[PDB]
């Protein structure tokens, strides 16, 4: 198992996301998502809020257990080494991403670091402020690098289908989407 640098992404975005169209473009949305989804289909957190931000941006919040906040070797943050080493998700995000921001909230603390140009951190993991020791979660927003996909627009209805569907498999998991640009708004819930 090899492992790369964000470069390798850019260089070939194709083999990752599929293609570097509309398709592509929402393959990045559905990566963050997933990863929201997965830790609330591990019980962690019970809504998961997606934002597609008035600059164009989109911003997924969950309330999870937050990603690792520790250090991994060399003073080199965990988060860091999950959004900018390849093992070939997250990294992959980062890597098409003009800029990106990782926001954890946990043990009374909230912490974020930023990428930018590819996945370049231009902060180390740092606390920005304080919050209820009870208060956990993720939140990532990212804006789609312009110099790779052939278009930045991020679809409402094509969004709005996938937390829907998201939301009838997870069940008992609020799913929310709200649209900057036009006021849009729109939240999915399923029983069981
Ligand atoms: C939106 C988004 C994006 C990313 C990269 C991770 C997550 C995320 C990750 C997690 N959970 C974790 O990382 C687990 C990992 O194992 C220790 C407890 O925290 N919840 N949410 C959410």
């Amino acid at each position: 198992q090899v492992l790369e640098g964000l470069d390798a992404v850019r260089k070939r975005p194709g083999m990752y996301i599929g293609s570097t169209d509309g398709a592509g473009l929402h393959h990045l949305v559905w990566e963050i998502v997933d990863n929201a989804v997965d830790e609330a289909l591990s019980g962690f957190g019970d809504r998961i809020d997606v934002t597609i931000n008035k600059d164009g941006s989109l911003t997924v919040q969950d309330h999870g257990r937050g990603m690792p906040t520790g250090m991994h070797a060399m003073g080199i943050p965990t988060v860091e080494v999950i959004f900018t080493i390849l093992h070939a998700g997250s990294s992959v995000v980062n890597a098409l991403s003009s800029w990106l921001e990782v926001e954890i909230t946990r043990d009374g603390a909230v912490y974020k670091q930023r990428f930018e140009n590819g996945g370049k951190p231009v902060t180390t993991l740092k606390k920005i402020g304080t919050a209820l020791k009870s208060k956990t979660g993720t939140k990532v927003t990212f804006m789609p690098d312009a110099t790779i996909f052939s278009t930045t627009d991020f679809k409402y209805n094509t969004i709005s289908e996938r937390l829907n569907e998201s939301a009838f498999l997870l069940k008992n998991v609020t799913l929310s989407l709200t649209d900057k640009r036009t006021d849009e708004a729109i939240e999915f819930h399923y029983e069981n």
